[PDB]
């Protein structure tokens, strides 16, 4: 059908139909008079599968003849979503299978739909994580994603009487074909016990042990026959055992593979926590000297291997490394420590107090003994050269300790990363900064050489090709596909900007993907949007610091402006507002509630007509973002300046052809930076004049007292204007928002609603808008993870990308 | 390689060994390079798999079609064992795959030996349900095998010190190629909650709900590719959720599937156990009705189906019928309980008191108080029959009450199943009329017309073809290959008694098994035994009634015997008795450990040479069965008469060319009667003999007082001969035996002795002893299941079998 789809083929096509068959004959053991769209879908799911396997073979094979350095990148999140449309792509099988399929009077389509998404993360974090996966294979790296197999991922969240709802993802219930379980290479993972001295040195004892059995997936390359591997660990009992209760008891081992915790930006010290953190460390190092040995001086080690750090979660693998090296290999600290820093590197991701892991010297003390014994020798150390750099400074001292004094002990494990790593970078310019200047201050005037900036970015093969195939297709037919592994030739179309054709076209995509949205909210939601509106969206997990609550603000403002003056008119808007809330984070929860009661007094107002209707987008995940990014007009990236580390969202939303209204906060500032200032809409306060605003102190009441229309709508949730059974179900609210709001909401409010109505001016000018919208477009493609990751191979792992295709 | 074994064939091993390499590509996703043995194994399942496929699906596709009676036999337990070999045997491919796998460089015997045992079954019981359902397939009925999935079957018994060790039995580690998930057919039980009662009727309500999702297993007919279905259910928790505990709580509801019980003929009222008990059978009867109302009037249900219960463990199928024709459909209950009646069949499998299943009310009550209800009201309309059949005999009515009164008010499951029976069946001619003169008289006597028999057999498939190949050979090349599934024709093999050639092929069989099993010894085991002298074996689950301890009194007079006459002449034995003592039967594993303690003496005494060997044979199970019973000479069958319903490990022994010493007890008195009693070694007491010595009261003492070499067995046990560093170790056996012996082991002793010196005398004369085995095997035509099968489907099911060969 489209270009940038794949060649179909005679053969090819046939060839898959046939494939087809024998699975769902001999592997699903079904005929088409039985078969469910679940089997077909399957059917399908083991063809590609089967295109795959070469390649991966190969790939894996290469590897160990040429013996590259090898990327090990540690998360505990690997937000994948789903991968039979993502490896078709990589493939270039889509228009194969969707002819095939199509012959075999199936619509693929709706077989995509049945996939199960792999929500095995919270948000930004383990997207992240999943795009990089993408990246490195793109760019022909040995790198090999190491995490842990949750068999529950993040919960599906339902909304009932306005209320979340949490529900058990149980996405293996009917099976996934992408892993293929390797018994073989299970290892044994050591907790408790307790620590002896001996003439050989110290011993760790009488410990139990849990098994550590992995699942690989495939992660295909774009396009370069390159296959690489994703490595997830699963908990198993050991079978060495009155007889039922201790057969029973096995489940207590394996629990800790059983569900992702789904906290975004928060620390809990949870034990079942950190034995995960530790499960995932431990035999991931230990395939990782085995890959090694297979290649005994540990000098090479660090040219041979590199460690990534997804943040403080996986930390653990420092003194584990340690621990391993001079306890099991023998080697002396000193030289196992240049070993651990030259191989670990450390990726900080925000700078929220509530998001650093602290954890209590006792739990270490208990479930990991030797491992607080190597922290301490490594915080003595360390302090011993920063008293030698910095003599006298006693508080420094204090400060820098990897050991935080007060009535509980605990250990900062992003200061034990900063000493053992030797590169620690931030993910947006202005958050890399921020941590030289605030957060790790002393850090960085210690070893100023270890601090550097990866801005993040995403793939444009799943947030563009795959999810925006329409406008992939318009832009392949001026510059070429070249782009697809090359965003910055996107810059080409800066001299299209007045091309009247394209602007038509762009136009007319966004058209089209707002009309299959449109419908796609009264199919499987029953709703009512009016496609001719602006979609105004703001999608991305729930929180006080992302501030769905500005947004709210205006929304209620827009419908008090209406009331006031019914037969004006206003720019149509559809606002949808979608994201999960942590469970017990009751504020996240309040807000929702909040926004749904909204709805419920907009959406059925007879005099606001179809001319506004408040939306709040259920169980926000992955799939759901290939759907509403490419469909909406504008992108709400409004976090108060300094909290946003980078934020993706951001960058799905500028690829895809909506204008971005935002704060000067993460990529906001590299991406209007970009596009041109002008192109972008700006508003609200800098980070210094959040800086002088707390110097001098907030006080929200000063805008309440000075901004009538804000005054009345804090009255309206007072009084009970949005719900009427429950008068004060908001007090929560509004006493956070006049006395204890950490993130300024009214600061920001007036800047807010004024720019809204700038993008409301330029949205009456079609032509005009969608000229803003080809600059925005034209200028993304530094947010292409293809480029983060070429810069951190060769700035932190000290290894070459390379986009040479692999034989076939 | 040998005729039984099918054709090779040029287009079918080239065949073979294409799609073996498919699936070791494409599959297990390796290379020759790196495939390991297991690897290797599954390639080839997978490839077997295959071929069963096409006659699976047409099967299920015919019954659909012809809408046959339908045969579902519910039982908790199926004893699977290894289903590789048996799935090439009954399609013919085993010399193919044997070839195909040769030409690629692969022994198949060692891929065999790489399976794990399916071992969802603690013995007898779980053994007959497994050959039950090869001969329902290899005579053409449409029938469907019902259980649980256990996720851990029995233990696997490892012996430590001379003491059992259990350990868990994790055979689902590696995967599992024969079964296939069908989540499409998931269904929902109900546990607790309480009974509504309203103007349409009772309603059980506020319910606790456990999802039961089944695997389907093919069971291959006899080369008649008919390819019947075993159906085992799995518990899985409802999606609809403090959030973490939430999801982890979620292994309660699933603990369900999670072990089976190993009690072997031993009654535990155990909740766990009712809650799997209740779980099969409701999961089970749903899927019944399903395909029922897929041919609203009951009446014809019994014409469409019958329902097997194999002993009492699934007899919560009786009320649960009751309750959905009942509640449900709305039926009377009259009409109901006919259908019922009519559907229903129960099969006895013991005597023994504490083997009975007698569940608290007050348990029933919490956890199924409807049905709880259903059976008050059937015991109310069955006393109420009873008192007018028998006016005034009120004890009569206590004695067949469902309800037993007492302390503890507990239901009689037994006594249910012959209320809701059409028929109740024993299984051996001397248990089923044990059943009508003692157990269950008054029933008898109530209504004779539900009491029958249905001797017990064993598939001549698995327990000679598949473990005695050799044997199956020569007695193909005389008479052809029918008997394979027609028995009976082995009488054919009386004639050639006194043919030489016959003689020495049979005498040479069992010299190569028992050298193949000599060195199995050595090889996983290093043992050392004579491959020249008598096998003497002893293999079954350790338990009072089957009295392991005569087999080692016996033992223990030898060796003294021949420590007082160090230089006489006796016939060279190895003795080898294994089994599995259930956890928690203190006296089992007493056993056990006298046993292991009496070889450590007798094993290594200079001066017995190797003229005596006492071997415990570990972890018996099905893979072990097929290898000790070829290679044995002698078969131990010496339960004290009364006690050992029918047993078929002894039907084992026979078919294979072991001679047998025994009781005349279950089965073993039709053996005899078949083969003719100067060709078998009986000895001891009849049932008769053990009744007027109860009458008497039984003395151990006077046998102590009156045989000397008893006398001194007992002194050594006591003195700590066996045990010298834990002189009373044996305490609790010689009280036993002495004072609290149910079973009378002394009784029998004299008479045991003086009939193994005849075997003895007899294995001294080779060609009389073959020949006298040649009368054993041409007579155990009787004992394979498709008789019992056949007698069932047209005594009971009312069906008729057939041989006729599906199309392929
Ligand atoms: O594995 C090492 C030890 O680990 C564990 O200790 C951890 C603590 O439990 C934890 O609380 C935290 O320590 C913090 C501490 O609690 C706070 O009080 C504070 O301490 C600062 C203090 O307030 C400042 O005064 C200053 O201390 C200066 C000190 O006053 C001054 O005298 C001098 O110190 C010199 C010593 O005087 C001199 O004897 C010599 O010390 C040798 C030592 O003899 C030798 O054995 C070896 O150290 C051994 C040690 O002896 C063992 O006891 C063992 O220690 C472990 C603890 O038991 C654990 O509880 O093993 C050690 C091996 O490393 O080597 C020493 C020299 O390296 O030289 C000293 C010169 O440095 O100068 C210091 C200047 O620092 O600063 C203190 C730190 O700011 O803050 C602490 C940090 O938060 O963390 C501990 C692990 O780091
Ligand atoms: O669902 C039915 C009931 O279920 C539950 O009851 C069970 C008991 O809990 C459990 O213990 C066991 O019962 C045993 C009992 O505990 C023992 O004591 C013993 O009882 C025997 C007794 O010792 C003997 O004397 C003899 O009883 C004779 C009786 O003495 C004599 O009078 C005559 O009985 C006639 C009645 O007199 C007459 O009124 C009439 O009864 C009607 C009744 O009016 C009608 O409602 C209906 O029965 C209802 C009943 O009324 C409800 O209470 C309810 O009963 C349930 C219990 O509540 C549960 O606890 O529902 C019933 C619906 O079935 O119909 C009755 C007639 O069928 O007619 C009677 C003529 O039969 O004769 C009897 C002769 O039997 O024998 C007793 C039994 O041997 O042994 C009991 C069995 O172990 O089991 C109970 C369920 O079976
Ligand atoms: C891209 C993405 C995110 C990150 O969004 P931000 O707005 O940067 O927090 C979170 N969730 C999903 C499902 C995503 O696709
Ligand atoms: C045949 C068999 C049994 C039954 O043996 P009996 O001696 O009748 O109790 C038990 N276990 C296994 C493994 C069997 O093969």
């Amino acid at each position: 059908q489209i270009s940038v789809r794949g060649l179909a083929g005679v053969e090819n096509v046939t060839e898959l139909k046939k494939n087809f068959n024998r699975h769902l004959h001999f592997t699903l053991v079904k005929d088409r008079n039985v078969a469910t769209p679940r089997d077909y879908y399957f059917a399908l799911a083991h063809t590609v599968r089967d295109h795959l396997v070469g390649r991966w073979i190969r790939t894996q094979q290469h590897y160990y003849e040429k013996d590259p350095k090898r990327i090990y990148y540690l998360s505990l999140e690997f937000y994948m979503g789903r991968t039979l449309q993502n490896t078709m792509v990589n493939l270039a099988l889509e228009n194969a299978c969707d002819e095939a399929t199509y012959q075999l009077g199936l619509d693929m389509e709706e077989l995509e739909e049945i996939e199960e998404d792999a929500g095995l993360g919270n948000g930004g974090l383990g997207r992240l994580a999943a795009c990089f996966l993408d990246s490195m294979a793109t760019l022909g790296l040995a790198a090999y994603g190491y995490g842990i197999r949750y068999e529950f991922g993040i919960f599906n969240q339902k909304i009932c009487g306005g209320w979340q709802m949490e529900e058990a993802d149980d996405w293996l219930r009917y099976g996934n074909p992408w892993e293929k379980a390797r018994p073989e290479f299970t290892l044994p993972v050591h907790f408790y016990g307790r620590v002896e001295h001996t003439s050989q040195g110290a011993k760790w004892v009488d410990t139990q042990v849990v098994l550590a059995m992995p699942y690989d997936t495939p992660v295909p390359g774009y396009r370069n026959n390159v296959v690489n591997t994703m490595r997830l660990w699963s908990a198993k009992a050991p079978n060495d055992l009155g007889y039922i209760q201790a057969v029973l008891d096995r489940n207590l081992a394996e629990n800790i593979s059983r569900v992702l915790y789904p906290n975004d930006n928060f620390f809990e010290g949870k034990e079942l926590r950190l034995k995960q953190e530790y499960f995932v460390v431990a035999a991931t190092l230990q395939d990782i000297i085995r890959r090694f040995k297979s290649s005994t001086n540990f000098d090479a080690f660090p040219d041979k291997v590199a460690i990534q750090l997804n943040d403080t979660h996986p930390s653990l693998a420092i003194p584990e490394l340690m621990r391993v090296l001079v306890d099991l290999e023998r080697l002396d600290w000193d030289k196992a420590w240049e070993v651990t820093v030259k191989t670990c590197a450390y990726t900080n991701h925000t700078v929220i107090p509530e998001a650093l892991e602290r954890w209590p010297v006792h739990l270490l003390e208990t479930l990991l003994p030797r491992h607080l014994q190597i922290i301490y020798e490594i915080n003595q150390r360390f302090l011993n050269r920063v008293a030698a750099a910095f003599p006298g400074d006693v508080d420094r001292l204090r400060r820098m300790s990897l050991v935080e004094e007060g009535a509980v002990k605990r250990i900062n494990m992003a200061h034990l990363c900063i000493a053992g790593s030797h590169a620690v970078n931030g993910v947006a310019r202005i958050h890399s900064e921020i941590l030289k200047k605030t957060i790790f201050k002393d850090f960085y005037e210690l070893e100023p050489h270890k601090f550097q900036n990866k801005t993040n970015g995403i793939t444009p093969r799943r947030w563009l090709v795959l999810c925006n195939p329409g406008l992939a297709e318009i832009i392949a037919e001026r510059i070429g596909e070249e782009y697809i592994s090359d965003l910055d030739q996107l810059r080409k179309l800066l001299s299209y900007v007045d091309d009247e054709a394209f602007i038509r076209d762009v136009a007319k995509v966004k058209q089209e993907n707002k009309l299959k949205f449109a419908a796609y909210l009264e199919r499987e939601y029953k709703v009512h949007i009016n496609p001719n509106s602006l979609f105004d969206v703001q999608v991305k997990r729930i929180h006080e610091y992302k501030r769905q609550l500005l947004n709210c603000l205006h929304v209620i403002t827009l419908y008090n402006r209406i009331k006031k003056e019914p037969n004006k008119f206003v720019v149509p808007r559809t606002v949808m507002i979608g994201g999960k809330a942590a469970p017990g984070y009751h504020m996240a929860k309040m807000i929702i509630k909040l926004i749904t009661a909204i709805g419920d007094v907009v959406n059925h107002d007879p005099v606001v007509g179809d001319r506004l209707r408040v939306i709040f987008l259920e169980n926000y995940r992955v799939s759901l973002a290939e759907k509403v990014i490419p469909a909406a007009d504008l992108s709400e990236q409004i976090s108060t300046a300094g909290t946003e580390a980078s934020g993706t969202g951001n960058m799905k939303f500028m690829l895809n052809g909506a204008l971005t209204i935002g704060t000067m906060d993460g990529a906001n500032v590299e991406m209007a930076e970009e596009a041109g200032e002008e192109n972008f809409f700006i508003f609200g306060m800098r980070v210094e004049d959040v800086d002088r605003l707390d110097q001098r102190g907030y006080n929200a009441q000063e805008y309440y007292d000075r901004i009538p229309e804000l005054r009345q709508i804090i009255e309206q949730l007072s009084s009970g204007f949005f719900s009427p059974k429950q008068p004060d179900l908001f007090k929560d609210i509004v006493n956070m928002l006049m006395h204890h709001d950490r993130f300024k909401v009214f600061a920001d409010y007036e800047e807010y609603v004024k720019c809204q109505e700038r993008v409301s001016a330029l949205y009456k000018n079609p032509r005009e808008w969608t000229r803003m919208v080809i600059r925005n477009i034209a200028t993304s493609g530094k947010f292409s993870s293809d480029r983060t990751i070429a810069q951190y191979a060769r700035e932190i792992w000290g290894v070459e990308p390379s986009r040479q295709r692999l034989p076939a």
